[PDB]
């Protein structure tokens, strides 16, 4: 039951009260980090780890890169993608 970084963005995009800040951008599960350092820092005050900031929040990025889990979609700057449904995921 911990939260996983990969839960909290979602729970984030799900929410028009982020829009400003973070949103899917409308292709597949493609999203935009609108504010990168106001979404690391929310998951530094989510997860109990200031001083989170967009530096260390890509690290984690590049983690679930190295995992399968995310890719940064090239050509874009602060646009990443799911790659494994996550709604699917838990869906049977």
């Amino acid at each position: 039951g911990s939260l996983q970084l990969w839960q909290f963005l979602v729970t984030l995009l799900d929410d028009p009260a982020n829009a400003h800040f973070i949103a899917w951008t409308g292709r597949g599960m493609e999203f935009k980090l609108i504010e990168p350092e106001e979404v690391a820092r929310r998951w530094g005050i989510q997860k109990n780890r200031p001083a989170m900031n967009y530096d260390k929040l890509s690290r984690s990025l590049r983690y679930y890169y190295e995992k399968g889990i995310m890719q940064k979609v090239a050509g874009e700057r602060y646009v990443y993608k799911f790659v494994c449904d996550p709604d699917a995921l838990f869906s049977m």
